[PDB]
């Protein structure tokens, strides 16, 4: 067995050792020794193999299939510009805390200089994006040092693992792993053994990350859960004005058009909070204190008058009965105020259709949202989320890889269903036109690939500085020949078929075409109802 | 303000400095210098281009660039700019672009607490990375502020265009921003860089049995016309002995003469490779290549002793007809389509004038097996890290600046064509380069022909398309994707047409939008035997 | 001024987070919060010491952080300060040293047209700046509150308060050429103990033995297990095992604490495919010898215990070892710097702190096996530099009795063992203008053996590279240590290996000198493995 092929075997060995169940592919010559390896890992069931031609919107796949089911996905790419178009993912990656394996090709650094071709300054491009940037170096032809060369590899392996899964360090995110390689490239005319058991070479067990922090409930609270919140059961009595991806840990939710009329005394933030200007603006009046609560190290600076920061509350006190009273009241009165304009208003518009998508979801259902207005319509149509999973790339809000995230969610969150008997689980994207047109390639899978068991995508059709110029005219992109394009089933069809389509029993597109030009008048309207 | 003076002083000097086309994104904030970019757009001393994808906006820029050799700006302005721009840039570095990146950084705001989003790669790709400096307010010092910032603005030029190194590439420029003074007079540069020359003589012996190897950035040598060469598309061909790419291993030539940067063909390499054959690098930059450290010596010209032999020149060309001759037979034999098919009716359809965009894989390569002559055409791909992603935006940016330079020439004519040949890959890859807004410039005269083999076809002929990798090499290097290329030219409203083979010449032959896309099938099943059966017939 | 707020703000909150010692050079530009950190000082709020040399200030500033556990700063003033910062700063990444370094740059100025290097991006947890300071009074409390966390985001990266990974850290403020904080002094954003927790599951009834290495936690449950312990590494218990000992047992299981860097007998069993090695570490990385590390954690949960044959055999081989080379010692004819380092060891008391230079004097210590239980002992093991370690002991010296003088009694003792090469190393960081402060009890020893004793140790040091290593690797100096000494006034003796102990017990800052030989360094090591 040749070096390239031994080294990529107890690779692709160590990696499924280490919990990746999903691997994303794309083609090139000088990753062969990885295709080969995971080509045949995925044919025995040890993993789902998953191609794309385009590298940058297969890395927001591989982004979905790591938050639909939480585990650590590995992207294999070719050398060269290959490598650098990870690097939107990448990005997203980081500030989401998505553990994304980078897991590319190159040619052996001593050709770097060379002129070789398709060779460039590959390992450090990512710089401080990654948790980390590894190398494995080129596998030696020295048969008498297999057993060596196997536990350099193995251990290196756990290493990108760790670093990716914040095993120790609380802190998921993006991992660049570096595979120099060189011929044979190819399997020539047993791979060395990993631990017994099926045990990874270096085990390392989830750290447990505490920071108590003392909290006195009494006082006026409001709590703030933004992307990557934890769970607080004291806190679930509180007020709390919750993100789409945020997990409800209770049942007093606060609009967040509601909190800008209220005083809170004090401030409980959970995670990072991404989305709501007036969750901004009450963060960015330095005279009330705000407690900051993560599940990592990482805190938001979003407020200057954060005075602590924790993992978790201990509580003392309880909230006034007379606090809670006012904001579920004035909570009821802004979700009034939102859904009675809309059902004034003559015209379809985007908030319509976020309205109508969350009245048909379901507990189970999992809900993928475009980063911009979908997550923010969706919030204001107020958006029950208990029992339903809601993912959405608010590490950077980028437009990039929607279509393939939404994918890479639906398949990871049916196959995590599949490893348990009934229906395989609704997943239902929303994102809007522009974002749709502009990863529409998202779509394309190949006939060999995985296909998603039950995604719908809904496109919320609204049909749209000097670089703004290009939203001064309406696109007038065919959504249906685009569908067409990358042979997927689409439907043009109306806000009310919504609820009973979505109920209709593989993977579709589903159109609402939307007026946006009478949004202001919407929105004006609602601002007045409160 | 001093801000907007300074963007304006800025502009001014990036238009003196040969800079036309600037291309922008929407993003989190304005875009730098966007103002005065928009007033010197609005006075025809600019033409700026708008696109959503920030990765295809910098291959347009690419494209901008290659097209006629001018200074390209892309302004940034969000938070998955540099990311998006990464490809490009890097490109820009390896084929030596002059792509001049734009920011605005804010020294009012915190950093590191969680817009620039740093990778690690403009460290180590750029040229330089200069910032002007926020714009102090102070009236009485306007002329030396003047003289500063027209200064920069030329450093910055200087280091994209290789005005003082003879080596372009990608330049970083920050122009800080919180929240006209003239130029020289006749619209000279603020500081004049004139012609440099970096001169390396190598003595070089003819008589010794000689071929030539030009690559990408090759430049011209007269005094080496005569000898065989085995000229890449994009390398400038100097004379008049074509040696066909296939014929090489047919030789014995005892010393290689190595112009640019090479990167096709594995008999190239080898060759390149054997120690027992001199190699002598001869490029217009500080950069030479070398194939297992086996350069003997490197240069920027060659001052020559002696001639070839009659019987090695003649040698030569017999096995350059042979090779030709066994494509051209051989392919007439063959019973589908292919892309070699497609890029032999492509380059008997191509005129002087024209200009080339060849996508990497197969269709530069295939170009070179049907044996394209090059002279008279102007022939561009991205060589540089030789990627599949972007070549529709290149294409588009290279006939945009193209077309640009002759309606300036004043010429009464139909604008150059600019035809590329690209595979299906390629294609969709950049896919969403084709979606332009009204508000944006258009080519005129652009044809892009694709190539569809439903796959890459490229592998078929590599040691993973061997027979024994049959029942797993279809899905993890074919990777087929049954896209129907027309209708994602007409969702962006794209005029396309599907053609078979022998109808592509009369239909390039035909005008019809300023962009078009003209697909011809293809079958990759039959390439590996397709090109046996050409090298059995050498 | 709003520079001149902002400066004094962030000084004020360096403050409250922990910073008592702030090192300065003199540079072409004014240093960063130069004036906001004057008034400190001369309020006693701080301390500054400046230094002319910047790399010995850089380890200075190492020295003041690991010798109290306390933040430190050091301002950068010139375009040779980020390539003089450099080995500390490499050294506060890997021995895991709360290094703050600060930066002033100029945004109203060009940059790129004619002072950073590359260690920066792969070195630091973290790069802050604090953008330039706004002229707006209406805004005054939100700027005061965005300074002050910035800091404490700063400090908090620094010290590991919420990574467990304490490390350099780049802080910027800019300028172009007091608002108060918490109530009771308190940090403006408070970081309350983290608890980073890795349980291992690990069976004591296996032959088990402890190396213990650098950075190593305490572990009581761990306190009865033979236990190979560098001389930076915590003592959890009071069962040691010589490093001579560990080639002749052999253990079923080793538990490896920290990262060690010591002994080729400990590289050999970590390495060894047939012995699990379980990785217990008090931060995020962990260390592996050719990648045979099983499992890695922060604590042991145990069960079983081990076998009183394998404690005995353990027991027994340690004093076998421990009385081979003390018997070795007594038996060879000339002073050695094994020999200095044990008579250093014999002197030392609890309450000391023992600075260790790299090379012999940190494997010698433990080779005397000295007993480091009530004794802080420093050696810049992160990346085993012989550069900086006069001005490391000195900061450790400076920081060490400020903290016990802010509990009476005369400040305890900061005694230093270095090697010859490694004084002249760092001989600049002796010149100490009588306005900066000069530690109370420092004592440096310098065992000279003109040269690299080290290398009569290794391959280089066979007898068939006599002609050639005495050149390359021996190094030989002929420095006049006493005159060098006297040159910037500082007090010197050279005296022999049985004064050293006496001399000990009687000037704040003195160097004691001991002529050591290392032509017989091979012999002598060659004796004790033969008599082991
Ligand atoms: C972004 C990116 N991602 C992957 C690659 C690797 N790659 C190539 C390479 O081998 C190109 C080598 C050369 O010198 O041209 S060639 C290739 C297949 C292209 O298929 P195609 O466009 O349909 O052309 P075809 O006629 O099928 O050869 C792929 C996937 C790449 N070059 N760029
Ligand atoms: C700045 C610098 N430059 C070179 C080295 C290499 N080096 C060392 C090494 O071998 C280090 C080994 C260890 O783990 O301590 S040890 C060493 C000799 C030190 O001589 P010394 O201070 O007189 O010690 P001695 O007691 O004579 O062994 C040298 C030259 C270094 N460590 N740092
Ligand atoms: O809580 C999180 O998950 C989280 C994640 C991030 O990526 C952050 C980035 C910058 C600042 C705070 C962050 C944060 O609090
Ligand atoms: O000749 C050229 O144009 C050229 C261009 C490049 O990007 C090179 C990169 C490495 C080594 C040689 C190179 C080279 O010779
Ligand atoms: O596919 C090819 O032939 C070129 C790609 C290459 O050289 C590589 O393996 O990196
Ligand atoms: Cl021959
Ligand atoms: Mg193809
Ligand atoms: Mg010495």
């Amino acid at each position: 067995m040749n070096p390239s092929t031994t080294q990529a075997r107890v690779v692709v060995d160590e990696l499924i050792r280490g919990g990746v169940r999903d691997v994303v592919l794309c083609p090139g010559s000088r990753n062969a020794p990885l295709a080969f390896a995971l080509q045949d890992a995925d044919r025995s069931g040890r993993i789902r193999l998953h191609v794309r031609i385009d590298e940058r919107t297969a890395g927001y796949l591989a982004i979905g299939l790591a938050i639909g089911a939480g585990a650590p996905v590995c992207v294999a790419m070719t050398s060269g510009t290959a490598v650098a178009n990870l690097g939107p993912a990448v990005v997203e990656a980081n500030y989401a805390r998505v553990p994304l394996i980078v897991l590319s090709a190159n040619r052996p650094y001593e050709l770097l200089g060379t002129g070789a071709n398709q060779t460039m300054e590959q390992l450090g491009y990512f710089g401080t994006q990654v948790r980390a940037s590894i190398s494995l170096g080129l596998a030696e032809d020295a048969p008498e040092r297999t057993s060596a060369l196997n536990a350099t590899w193995r251990s290196a392996t756990c290493r990108v693992l760790a670093a990716a899964t914040g095993a120790r360090t609380a802190n998921a995110g993006p991992v660049h792993f570096d595979i120099p390689l060189r011929e044979p490239l190819v399997p020539d005319p047993v791979t060395p053994p990993g631990r017994p058991a099926g045990k990874p070479w270096t085990y390392t067990p989830p750290v447990t990350f505490d920071q108590p922090l003392d909290i006195d409930l009494s006082v006026d609270t409001v709590v703030i859960s933004g992307h990557g919140a934890g769970v607080h059961p004291n806190l679930a009595a509180l007020p709390t004005v919750a993100e789409p991806t945020a997990p409800r840990s209770g049942d007093n939710p606060l609009h967040p058009l509601a909190l800008p009329l209220l005083r809170p005394q004090q401030v409980i933030m959970l995670g990072r909070p991404t989305l709501h200007r007036p969750v901004s603006v009450l963060l960015a009046d330095a005279e009330v204190p705000v407690f900051a609560l993560t599940t990592g190290p990482r805190w938001p600076d979003v407020s200057g008058n954060s005075q602590a920061t924790g993992t978790r509350a201990v509580t003392t006190g309880a909230p006034r009965p007379a606090w809670l009273d006012r904001c579920a009241a004035m909570n009821r009165h802004a979700i009034a105020a939102v859904r009675e304009q809309l059902a004034a208003h003559p015209l379809t518009t985007g908030l319509h259709v976020a309205a109508a998508v969350s009245h048909a979801l379901r507990p189970g259902d999992q809900l993928v949202l475009g980063a911009s207005n979908p997550v923010r319509d969706v919030a204001l149509a107020g958006l029950d989320t208990r029992g339903i999973r809601v993912r959405s790339n608010r590490g950077v809000a980028g437009i990039d890889g929607t279509v393939s995230t939404a994918i890479g969610a639906a398949l990871a969150y049916e196959g995590a269903h599949e490893r348990t008997p009934d229906s395989p689980p609704r997943t239902i994207a929303l994102i809007g036109d522009l974002t749709f047109v502009h990863d529409s390639s998202g779509l394309l899978i190949g006939p060999t690939e995985p296909i998603p068991r039950s995604l719908t995508i809904v496109v919320s059709n609204d049909n749209g500085d000097v670089s703004s110029r290009i939203f001064g005219t309406p696109h007038d992109v065919d959504v249906g020949a685009l569908c067409r394009a990358y042979h997927v089933e689409s439907r043009q069809i109306e806000v009310d078929e919504l609820g009973p389509t979505l109920d209709q029993p593989g993977m579709r597109v589903l159109e609402v075409k939307a007026d946006r030009s009478s949004l202001r008048q919407l929105h004006a309207a609602i601002k007045a109802a409160l």
